[PDB]
RNA sequence: CACUGGUGCAAAUUUGCACUAGUCUAAAACUCCUCGAUUACAUACACAAAG
RNA sequence: CACUGGUGCAAAUUUGCACUAGUCUAAAACUCCUCGAUUACAUACACAAAGCA
């Protein structure tokens, strides 16, 4: 796959005006630099740049292309030239309209009034991106709590919450002047909320109740649960329609407008966080603090101190332009391949924290001009391969300058040295990190409000969800900046609920931060009964156990030191295991022990695992390992101890193991990792899949609203009756007379008629079932039921639509006859219940063929 | 940039003008000639010489003012070029040129017999000029170093010992002149030298110069290396006699001839001499060469092993490599810049010659044998390239090219690179026979005596001083065989019979390519000799020892008498980093120990030395020189703490290293090491350099006296003068000529009234007196004898020829006399006088382009003010 | 920041500038080979050890 | 193995190919930050211990 060489040349952006076009180059990160202004009807060209900040050097610009070459050696400053994209066929206007028409009304929406240029769109697409990602995380977080209950017929209780409603209210309906419908709504959904409670189950997400039984403490802990999942209630209205097809407009504004004492809620939560990283930090880090400070010979003290903190808290050695981590993996695996062996794995985190620091100091201050080379380098790359040369040669380098220090750092390494560092005493100061420190009072609402959001959601949920949001920001900034500046001049001013943008410098640089503090290892929750239960029944237990049983074989109720082994065996690799929170979380320990039953899916699952990672998995459970062992046959063993396991095989378990007693312990921790990781990879692959679905779903429903106010045909109809109205409306037209604003529709016939044919096999019962089975993740929850039936397991995709059709189909549907029988998903019958996504051909087209649903899948396809 | 010149670009070598024709010539292979074509200086009519596939340039029009003519390889995509017809000067009614001197029919008779109406004898005689200058500059050195051995007063005899050498006496009459039936003052003079002779060889000294005496004392031995040594010395006194006159104004005409006819004895030690250096290199050079040869074979895959065998003792001996018209190390070092900076990595220092050699070899191959054409072409874009960027771009782009080839061959040899590998190869029994080598091998029989007596010379020199001497001889003869070819072709037909003391000129051929291989060979490195005590003296005393210290003290600190087993550390050190070292050597040669030591610790000399080393390599020294380094000092701060190293330092410093260090030891023997190795390099640069400048002065005097002795034969005002009464008499006489009787024959001083009269203001400001000690210091190399007398005394040291000037100037106004009129504002300027620099040089006025580079410090260098104008 | 030829502009006293050449100038003609040069260089890996 | 521009080919037509772009397509603009991912991740070496309605 080659990369664009106008991309690598240094062009970031054409922006289009009314009757001129202004050229970008790349900048710091996401910064945009303005190079030359063009004026669309003469061509004649008007540098911006500073000549030290230019990039890039215009040359002849026509009708049809831009010729332009880079200031900075990118193919030795030979000639690209560049499409002109005022150029099109067919359109009188220099500025390209979206695919789906929606422009206009969006930057109505937005803006307030229409514009003559392409600069806004670009802006409120990414912030269209803001809300697909809020709506996969909020269905998520929503089923989650849902789950937490055992729902059994889908009452969502977070339906009924509303972040307009203080805790008083919520606690006292009848105590308000409320319509006397909306006082029974809040009792129906404060009964379910004391359920939840009752549960423990909140535990899971590191909300533990109170030690105490004070009753202010609990009314306390009691109203911060109240206003986080009040706060999730009013994103979801904000996200998704209502059956009315309603949804609410405040999701930007809403956090600073409701009662004062959700910011305390949201303040409290980040104050926690902050407080612990942020006291006596200088101690709590004396270690590496200690060992660093007497390797930089060349740095003052204090000055490491404060870079250290910024490393830990503010990470700023992520926002250098590259992977500090890749060059670090780099040079271990060609020179350090020492740091690798087993003996480190115990402090394996420290040493490369140590590691990963020197690098980040090498080009955050000492060589700041070679990371600007490095990222240059990155920049012009043009294959996977040439990118992974350049992070391979700069290791070679890197490895030159401080393969004395790494191995100083390995000599450091062993816990004589590392427990006499925790002894001695560190002769600094406290204040030292008075300036550098981020405190909770330095952070906007929405920025809190997002890192309360991450208590509900695993590390690689946290990643994705930032990382997007962080992205979003970054990109709406530059765009408000580049129409603010003096060489462009647009007028771009945000309507009420979109004035948030306004600070989406501020806002990127906080979720950075948020990304940070929330990645970190939340303190523990006490282990619960239910949750010994979770756990017990995950590995495999008699279905008839009872409470009593559980805690004498625990000794839950014994007092005493060293008598709890089995208990603390559990704790330590099952319920403290992310793994086994995700699993609880969105799934049920019974019906995962129960699928985990089938080698068929559990081999699909093994068969993804990298054969090296199979093969040391294979010597970390096996206890008789066959070394003569085919890759099929380890396979073949670890999902057959996958098949047999129970509790049962981990009631002898010795915590305090002493000489060879610790083999039989370690396998027993490998054996317990490989299937949790197991079912994890199925469990989470599924919730992937099903979000894309998720975002269809949102994306409808918004696209429905934009288009109503355009097409006078849609004023009648409602989505929830049939769900198939926009593609329907949209198809028609098109055929009817050259009359469509939808340019996917419009410009292909062929994939009009294709999604026509595929609209008239489905139905409004079915479509609807379909947005129902997907907002409640019903394919995860009915995965037992109809998963063993499957004949064959090749893709994630293959098994969601077979579970999926089961669920639709059950109690007819046409598709049903063939699938029951064939014992697998029906390609045409996904094309139809994906009909109502028709309007947007690349969505429909991806989600409706397996091979081009997954980025990652099918990387030698030409 | 700088631009070449668009004519030469395009192919056109040169125009040779006869009295009727004109001859015009491209650039064949290195220095060859391709007649082109032969124009008829009155109808312009052209006549084509070259074939249609050697010709290199199409001819247009051809007029009295101008030639157009245009390369038919595509330079400029055919553009015409636009040159001078060489007939059209004003003022001129001969269609030939004259020399600027007027010395073209003097020149003519010396070396031809009668005078030519032809540009074409004149550019062969300037060629042998050139050869004469660079011999009077080595041999100017080589006689100060001589008589620097004997540790010399400088009293009146500085001429005695090499002046009264003669190579008419054989060794028997110059160890036993009272037997000879020579006369009682030659018999007296031959004694005054032979008294020298024995000083020399018992200074121990010889040495320095490769020139050990042997072991054991039989006396056989001892007279057959004395017998060799009084031969060396004896041609270098008669080279000098050839270069330079005697008080009468006479010199020796048999510089060409004498070799082959003086005493055969001679001619013995100069085959002794080359023979020993042979034989070594030919004696198993497969099995002295097998670790190379041996990867070679294995990697080599489409060629025979003899065959690699026969390229490897080329790639060494011959250095075809060389010849090729494009730099393989300048191609190899752009791969490595580029593409491979693993290579440059630390890790392969101990191997970094070995891996070069293999990796140049491939290259060699590549252009000598597989690709011939490509090579063809890079020198055609090289030539036809117009500026150092462009022809640095060309060298890029052909290194691109070569790494997609011997990317694979490059790391396989890095891989090879090792010590493990390299022991194992050196273990292994090579089965080649040294048989393969019998039609290739070079053997002193193959050479003539004259390249055998430059040869000779060598010992004398370091591997600068030889690549110099021997690349300006190399192209001087390239040039002379050239012009001689060209005389004697069917088309040109010209006599040019040169007379008999020239008549070593018909073999121009034959010892260019001579020279070439005595270049290779005597870059060799010599056997290391056997450290005497005096060599030890030296080295502690460079290093910084007490003035009182005994030779018994330094045997006894050294451990010289006693016999054992690893109690010899210190004297290894010593010897390994300091008697062995090239640079060591040459600051003994051309200054004394304890003066360099003195000079070292002045600091300004000292930073105006680290000032010019580049601020990456000062960064290199910084790191491996000092033990507690600053890792945020600035470069400043990086020379002054070197500097300061420097002048601290002494032989005490060293006396606690240890040979067999490990570990921390390790660590502080490598900086003793490194300490040592940049304290010989600054006091060599600038001793060096200041020889170096010397070097110009040299090359003045010998002119200066060369010409005078020409024109004394066409000026009658010059008949009853003696140059050394007066030094200023040539330039003094042409000016005054050319102010009344208008003497037209010197076109300088003719051509320019007002550099004329400042000339004349010059000669004026200067006298006989100080002329003769200027004349006297540059001869004897004065400035590099006082250096520590008054460098101290500088004021700013901005350059060499600042030091060297205001040295100078402080020699010639010592009391020991009237004083000079600018001797006050030396004394107290503390800085050269730039009208003194004048006055001095008055004498060599009669030459513009020479006065004004001498006189005028920014004309000095070629290598300065690059960005100047 | 040269010297000399050729060829132009311009100044204006006997000037300069620009372009362009020159193996028949200067350590000095293209490409080499060199030198500047530190980065040395060098038929034998480097150390160590010894003649 | 997509979608849409642009630019070429075409002999084959509602078409096809190649090259090439695209933040205004799709979970989808470079470099990051991420994900794929197992190799988990994580202010405090690891272990043990402390962890019931
Ligand atoms: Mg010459
Ligand atoms: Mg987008």
């Amino acid at each position: 796959k080659k990369k664009s060489s106008v991309k690598a040349a240094g062009m970031k952006s054409i922006l289009v005006s009314e009757n001129k076009m202004y050229i970008t180059s790349f900048g710091k990160g996401n910064s945009a630099v303005l190079e030359y202004e063009v004026d669309n009807n003469d061509y004649n060209k008007t540098q911006l740049s500073s000549k030290d900040n230019s990039n890039i050097e215009l040359g002849d610009v026509n009708e049809v292309n831009i010729t332009f070459s880079s200031k900075h050696g990118f193919g030795s400053g030979v000639e690209i030239n560049t499409s002109n994209p005022t150029h099109r066929s067919g359109e009188s206007s220099p500025v390209r309209g979206d695919m789906l028409g929606l422009k206009s009304e969006l930057e109505k929406r937005f803006f307030g009034k229409t514009f003559d240029d392409n600069i806004h769109i670009q802006l409120i697409y990414n912030i269209l991106d803001i809300e697909k990602i809020l709506a996969v995380y909020v269905t998520n977080i929503v089923y989650a709590l849902n789950n937490m209950l055992g729902i059994k017929s889908y009452d969502d209780f977070m339906g009924y919450l509303s972040a307009r409603n203080t805790y008083e209210v919520f606690t006292h309906p009848d105590k308000s002047n409320l319509s006397d419908k909306v006082k029974g709504n809040i009792k129906k959904s404060l009964s379910k909320f004391n359920d939840l409670l009752k549960t423990k189950r909140l535990g899971y997400f590191g909300l533990e109740e109170p030690k105490t039984k004070d009753t202010r403490a609990s009314e306390a802990y009691k109203k911060r649960v109240y206003h986080m999942l009040a706060i999730v209630g009013q994103i979801a209205q904000c996200v998704f329609h209502d059956k009315s097809g309603a949804k609410r407009f405040d999701l930007y504004s809403f956090i600073n407008n409701i009662d004062p004492e959700y910011r305390d809620t949201l303040d409290y939560l980040v104050e926690e966080r902050l407080k612990s990283i942020n006291k006596d930090f200088i101690e709590g880090n004396k270690v590496n603090i200690s060992l660093l400070i007497d390797m930089m010979k060349g740095y003052e003290a204090d000055d490491i101190i404060r870079l250290y903190y910024d490393f830990i808290v503010l990470k700023s050695q992520k926002n250098l332009g590259f992977s500090i981590k890749k060059l670090r993996e780099k040079m271990l695996e060609e020179y350090g391949f020492r740091f690798k062996d087993k003996q480190y794995d115990s402090v394996r985190s420290k040493m490369y924290k140590l590691m990963d620091f020197l690098l980040f100091c090498n080009y955050y201050r000492n060589d700041v001009a070679a990371g600007e080379a490095l990222v240059r380098k990155l920049r012009f790359s043009m294959t996977d391969d040439e990118k992974e040369g350049i992070y391979a040669d700069e290791a070679a380098k890197l490895w030159g300058k401080f393969r004395n220090d790494f191995e100083n750092i390995a000599d450091h390494m062993n816990g004589d040295v590392i427990k006499e560092l925790g002894k001695a005493d560190m002769d600094f100061d406290e204040k030292i990190l008075d300036s550098e420190k981020k405190n909770a009072s330095d952070l906007l609402y929405f920025s809190k409000m997002i890192y309360m959001l991450t208590y509900f959601l695993d590390g690689k949920e946290i990643n994705d969800l930032l990382t997007t949001l962080i992205s979003k920001f970054d990109n709406i900034k530059e765009f408000l900046k580049i129409m603010k500046s003096s060489a462009v001049d647009v007028e771009c001013e945000l309507t009420a609920g979109y004035k948030l943008f306004n600070d989406s410098q501020r806002i990127t640089n906080e979720l950075f931060i948020v990304k940070n503090i929330a990645s970190m290892r939340k303190p523990a929750a006490s282990a619960k009964l239910t949750m010994f239960r979770d756990a017990l029944t995950i590995l495999g237990i008699d279905d008839n156990i009872t409470d009593d049983r559980i805690s004498e074989i625990l000794k839950l109720k014994e007092k005493g030191k060293g008598i709890h082994g089995l208990r603390n065996f559990i704790t330590n690799n099952v319920i403290e295991s992310s793994r086994f929170v995700y699993l609880i979380k969105y799934a049920n320990a019974q019906k995962i022990r129960e699928v985990a039953k089938n080698e068929k899916v559990v081999m699909f699952v093994l068969g993804g695992i990298p054969d090296t990672q199979i093969e040391r998995y294979y010597k970390s459970c096996v206890e008789f390992p066959d070394m003569n062992s085919s890759l099929e046959a380890k396979r073949s063993e670890l999902a057959r101890m996958i098949k047999n396991i129970s509790f049962d095989d981990f009631k002898n378990v010795k915590q305090q193991a002493k000489g060879r007693e610790n083999v039989a312990k370690e396998r027993a921790k490998a054996v317990i990792g490989l299937y949790l990781t197991v079912m994890y990879l199925l469990v989470k692959n599924l919730v992937n899949v099903n979000a894309r679905y998720v975002i269809a779903i949102h994306c409808l429903e918004r696209d429905f609203g934009l288009y109503k106010e355009i097409i006078p045909e849609l004023a009648s109809k409602n989505l929830k009756n049939d769900y198939r109205i926009l593609s329907q409306t949209l198809c028609e037209l098109c055929d009817d007379r050259n009359e469509s604003s939808n340019l996917f529709l419009k410009k292909n016939k062929r994939l009009r008629k294709c999604v026509e044919v595929d609209i008239n096999n489905a139905d409004s019962s079915m479509t609807r079932k379909y947005a129902n089975c997907i907002a409640h993740l019903t394919v995860v929850r009915e995965l037992k039921e109809y998963i063993g039936d499957i004949r064959t397991v090749d893709s994630y995709f293959s098994i969601y639509h077979y579970v999926m059709q089961r669920c639709i189909t059950k109690r007819k549907i046409k598709y049903e006859d063939d699938l029951l029988k064939n014992h697998g998903y029906t390609k045409d019958f996904v094309k139809a219940l994906n009909s109502p996504f028709g309007y947007n051909i690349p969505r429909f087209k991806n989600l409706s063929i397996e091979q081009l649903f997954d980025r990652n899948e099918y990387l030698t396809e030409k």
